[PDB]
């Protein structure tokens, strides 16, 4: 059971986005596959799909073999940098997604409280950035999603 | 260097986080060392701070004890049940939280499809939940900061 | 008088939407009827056909079925994971459904005081959860709607 | 441990809310006693502290016991007519509360199509209503909250 | 002169929005003719035609004649229950629509108080309702427009 | 028996004199029917000038001052000026009743211009050259119906 | 260079801008020679061209013969009353327009107390009403643009 | 006799010599138009002062002072630096008078453009660069008219 | 490595900057080769391509050569005058553009403060104005960007 | 003429602009004179008495010292880490401001891909980041306000 898209019901992502869920679909792939295929991790190639990041030429001839799509399909659409941000209008209607949002509501202060006693006055970059999603099951049966964010410090300049 | 409130510039916080912050303020005191004192981690304690916990019972004694609140000033004003989600007025406007937001805006749907490929139709959870901030210094000698996303899986019923 | 739906009026639910409601306009079905060859509850029939919902494999057999429309479309239609939430543009306009908001609003705390009185600091789920509607008719021949919400008590951890 | 009112966090409510709900901090009083007290249902009460429903003169008298508060105050604070909505910035910030709204998100049409099905072309009042609040242990230990909603119906007229 | 629609400025009608109004373009029918032959009001016909009313049988048959559009046509279009709320989109921007809101805005608190007044706890009813448009040309020769809103009162239960 | 209030606390941005006004009236126990009267005003306007929608006259606020016990120069000064009007309530209305108005504006509006055109021409119906009221019906089962009139000059676009 | 529409970039407009606005681009005509051809203010004119004014049956015959355009095209493009306001996104982006609803912004309270002090309570309409644009070039040779409203006083009535 | 006046009550975030400014105002009994006179601006620009949306010279302050009877100290201390215009309005304006000049950029805004834009190229209408006048005509059946005339200098655009 | 265009993801922006852009993207030019080509600014140029400049005559042609476009293709879509705006939903969603209005939120005052002091009440214009981007290396080998930013000062009137 | 703040129109700053603010006042202080005591620039020190810059342990005392206010004050007013981002409400009202907004607007496509094609996917930082605001002059006598933003470039990891 597999992630798929339906661009009906979710607009403005970049036409590729349209070109590789359908060929993810028709292969019945998983991003776990192609990530490994294109030596990403899970979540970056996901976001590549989505619009939300950019294919590295390696990347767009990776694709064009798991995927079965000529590689000047991928080079003609996939062409140019990533307009990141328009995938999820905010506040986000999606639950999943939802959760993540209410967590920032929740514990922004907190983590930023947290982070200033330990760095200073700065910011996690989510540029010099990674994430990763790990499932875990706990000794009495339960089921845990684990997301990471490691970002780099950066202070504010002093001028 | 400590983390302070000014409810001139953060409103809508209950009364209970001005008298916290305020002590935590006069003591000197990190949220590190009042965590340890209280027994919760690091970004709860600050979550409490800022309205978005409830303390139990021990809590408040504690609190008590590592701030110099007396305990019957803690039980009137931190009494009843959090009425969380004020703290952040959102979009966030606070540098380092926007960034947080923009990570759950730019890798929403690929954190939904990683996780729905892992766990199937469902969410998780930011109620049976907890959250971590570390540190991170690599090879070269930048910082990292690291934050953790822990939330038990909740599968969509059949009904 | 069935249900039916006219998606130029009502924009961004998936391509299945129409196929499905299509199809039962066709067969004029109630939802009660699908609800019972499915094996699923009125409501959250109705949800699926809104995009609300996934269907599994034996859902898709038996929609496949009822409304006449070839297993292998709603097979490619109703591939991967819902991503609710995108039916109703908020606040709602319909007043029906206003109404439900209505609701919410003005019993919100009320809710939330008496659950938090009766299971503590925590959420009702809507995610473990189901819900119906009833019809009573009462000693002087008046109709009331009773809709019914279940959903699982959970606890902020402790962490 | 009882539900409790801080007005720094939550403005707008009429200044009988306060006085009510420091009357009830005192006596640790539960909505479950009160509302016994005065003959009206849990939710009701608890709405009724929120500034959401009226309190009729009984209603006052029989507050005024339980609470200790002189009548007199109550019947300057709590004559006229309630200004109901105001408790609840939409969309809801509070978890709990949220999740209710998320249901109606969800659900909304569902609901519509099943009640239009089963009644015609009409609203479930929010007026001519009633609701409630219970608590269910299944089988395996596990709490649910069901929340019961209760309206007339409504048939459009025709002119 | 007579009232048309242009769909090209006017989104999100259902499509028998643009089926009637064209018929009705095409007749040069003005509402009040039409009003009396399907035995509505002119508002409520007007209403109609941009999908905030249901069609009974009848009308769907008188429709037809005076139109001229086959019955068939007009049952599949006009099927199902109107999703009533699309066609204004808030704050209205049509100058003499935009002066009912500026009625309500400037209005509403005296309406309510006076409606309180005289009724009790409640609301007047937009389901349970009727209205109208007359002119009134006066003594001096100025015309107005008299609009006349008739709702049942609804008292709120005690619950 | 059961009268209009205001409660300040709950009630933001509107000007000092509504709270004057409306706590006179619950001291005397007064409904919006008697002001009126007194003030020459139906009750709908005479409630829109309680809070803050309408301009008193020099004869109003004698008359307010006579019925409501407040000295005239203390209504003279917080009443002075002209009203700045459309605070009182916050879009989209919350308050159930006044939805329900709302609804009917967002339901009825394009059949309402499509009527007013037809009977009209290109234009509006005025809010400002502009009456209302409030009725009561008891029909014949004996339910009760709110009867809600809105008469507003008519304005035809000019043609330049 | 004329005034010219591109769609587009520009939505909800009727389907008569672009008829008209093409046909204005292939005669190269401005709005002035339009303006004068059909006895109309070129604002008013160019207010007619983007939705926002009616076209009497005379301006239908002048705008027909000065743009080529067939009587009866128009006719079928221009019936029915204006759904005026739908031209400009609130608040403004683009730079010209932006500016003057900065005017409004920063002059509004100015222009109510002096028309207020000149005329009493009341408004100045904008529906009797006119406009017009006027050039002056000044001593330095600077150019000025100078919008003209005037619109009729109508004071609140007394009831 | 019927002069603009300020309830800050219900009118947030402007600066605290509106209020000085406006109860003085006030207390006097002063048109626009007589306070305009003895500063020597235009009266809209006065009423635009008032409102927290310009700049009082120094000569403006003694003007001010002298005719309100404030002393200079006073307004010196509040009417110091620079103006933090466009908080006096809340948009989309609720008021009836302000929302009709809102409802005419609206209609009109894409109009002006059009001819602004055959009449002067690429380019804007300047708002700074500036100014503005209030009259009114009576015409030949007795209805009066207000007249705004908006005047500002033409900006076009720079080529780079 | 150069900036392309795609309009599934970026509606609203004249037809023209699809064909220009395309055309960037068949012969591979940059920003920089096509300003040189066309005597303009680079941040110029591209402001051009995204609907938010004006193309003089030569331009038309220049670009019509550099890009191997029908120069009476970019005469019809080139036409009139730019309705500037719309290429940028508020607040920015794009990583690299938030962080240009995050700088406006943080700084604003502070810029207004200093011009202030220097100049007088005015406003620095965007419209007399111009623009530039550009890399400085430093010591470490670190990349900066530098924007100016370039407006002409205009102080209020006096009327 | 120096800039001062009035906190009657601007909510939401901390305590401490007011203090510092007041002294500058009454000091007849520029922020440019302010800025050379501390050595930091004029737009760092007008951000700093808005809320929006951290006050390192020299900067407390020489801020003191040339404004006359108690170290002791300034110190635990200025305690903890900026909350940056209130001082401006989006979108800017304060003309000045507005223009600057305007620019992001109109050039923020322009900047990314100018930005884009010379240093490939990635942001300028506006935290490793300074800006400097200049008075310049012409050869015909213009004067020019030139502000100057200087950040880090940062790419997209790869991960």
């Amino acid at each position: 059971d597999i992630a798929t898209l339906d661009v009906t019901q979710h607009p403005y992502l970049p036409a590729y986005s349209k070109t590789l869920f359908e060929a993810k679909a028709a292969k019945k792939l998983t991003f776990e596959e192609i990530a490994k295929k294109i030596g990403r991790n899970e979540v970056a190639t996901a976001a590549l799909f989505y619009g939300q990041a950019k294919a590295s030429p390696e990347d767009i001839k990776n694709l064009s073999s798991v995927l079965g799509i000529p590689v000047a399909v991928l080079e003609s659409q996939m062409s140019g940098f990533p307009d990141r941000g328009r995938s999820v209008e905010m506040p986000p209607k999606e639950p999943l997604i939802y959760r993540l949002y209410e967590i920032v509501q929740n514990y922004g202060y907190a983590y930023k409280a947290v982070l200033n006693e330990k760095f200073g006055d700065g910011i996690m970059s989510a540029i010099s950035f990674s994430t990763s999603v790990d499932k875990e099951t706990d000794k009495d049966g339960n089921n845990w999603a684990v997301i990471t964010l490691r970002g780099k410090w950066l202070p504010y300049s002093r001028f």
